[PDB]
């Protein structure tokens, strides 16, 4: 815990909560070397929610793992309906490659992906990045766009974390740490390296979550608030990502209850850069 990063999360929650008149935030600061929790802070007037878009790139990651899919296959994101259900797009087309997908955080690619793998294959990915009988063809689906399923802040800090490493899951240390630190292998290297590459073209094409100086990857997404064991018709703005993308240091996720977007892209952006810049982490942009 870094009391410098810590007091400055503290602050910049507040600010996005009283400025978007929300109802709460969290913002929670995982050391990808290490897994030691360097900043958690919740502005009070860690709750769970659907993890939504935040689960893609894992489904991206898992798909290539399994060799289901080419690494420059274009995937028909033209409409179509699991058990009478259709799958809605945010942003239609009819082709997307991968990078597509995780950029236009296309259901339909995901859908198409999860259905080309047993359910298993997902459930593996999720219970190794941490976010832990025949399934219906919808189940089948809405998981690999993080719809049905909980989860917490420090799930999805941790689970892009193992980004960060490329595929090395490190468990959360509340008690300060220095490298190097004994850590399960679950991600090939390569692919996980990969899937962090196009999570930069993410924090790129949506410019409001990038830092000046550094190179950044983050996914960005909304979903229902999860109150009591169910989901209420109250939505929560996340950004999750790493930085900096050349040799990661920090996993960030940052969530704002009930907006009143890309309303965390920004709040992200400022946290990372007063950690980066706070610590003297080498630029790479």
């Amino acid at each position: 815990l870094d009391q410098r990063i810590q007091t400055m999360v503290y602050r910049e929650i507040k600010k996005a909560v009283e400025e978007n008149n929300a109802e709460s935030g969290t913002a929670v600061l995982v050391d990808v070397r290490t897994g030691e929790v360097l900043a958690m802070a919740t502005a009070p007037g860690t709750d769970t929610f659907e993890p939504g878009s935040t689960v893609k790139p894992f489904v991206v990651l898992t798909a290539l793992q399994r060799g289901v899919v080419k690494r420059d296959e274009i995937i028909d994101t033209t409409s179509f309906k699991l058990s009478g259900k259709e799958i809605v797009d945010v942003a239609p087309r009819a082709q997307q490659t991968l990078d597509e997908i995780l950029m236009n955080s296309s259901n339909r690619g995901v859908s198409r992906l999860a259905l080309r793998m047993p359910p298993s294959a997902l459930m593996e990915t999720y219970q190794n990045a941490g976010l832990s009988k025949r399934w219906a063809d919808i189940e089948r689906a809405t998981v690999a766009y993080g719809y049905g399923i909980t989860a917490t802040p420090l799930q999805i800090a941790r689970a892009y974390a193992t980004l960060g490493s490329f595929g090395v899951y490190r468990p959360l240390s509340f008690e300060k740490q220095d490298p190097p630190v004994i850590g399960k292998r679950v991600f090939s290297e390569k692919i996980t390296k990969d899937i962090v590459g196009i999570l930069e073209k993410v924090a790129i094409k949506n410019k409001r979550a990038m830092v000046e100086g550094y190179r950044v990857g983050v996914k960005t997404g909304t979903a229902r608030k999860i109150e009591n064991g169910h989901y209420v018709n109250k939505y929560v703005a996340f950004t999750a990502g790493i930085a900096p993308i050349s040799d990661p240091r920090y996993a960030l996720v940052v969530l704002i209850n009930d907006p009143k977007g890309a309303v965390s892209a920004p709040v992200f952006s400022n946290i990372m850069g007063y950690a980066l810049r706070a610590n003297a982490i080498p630029q790479d942009a």
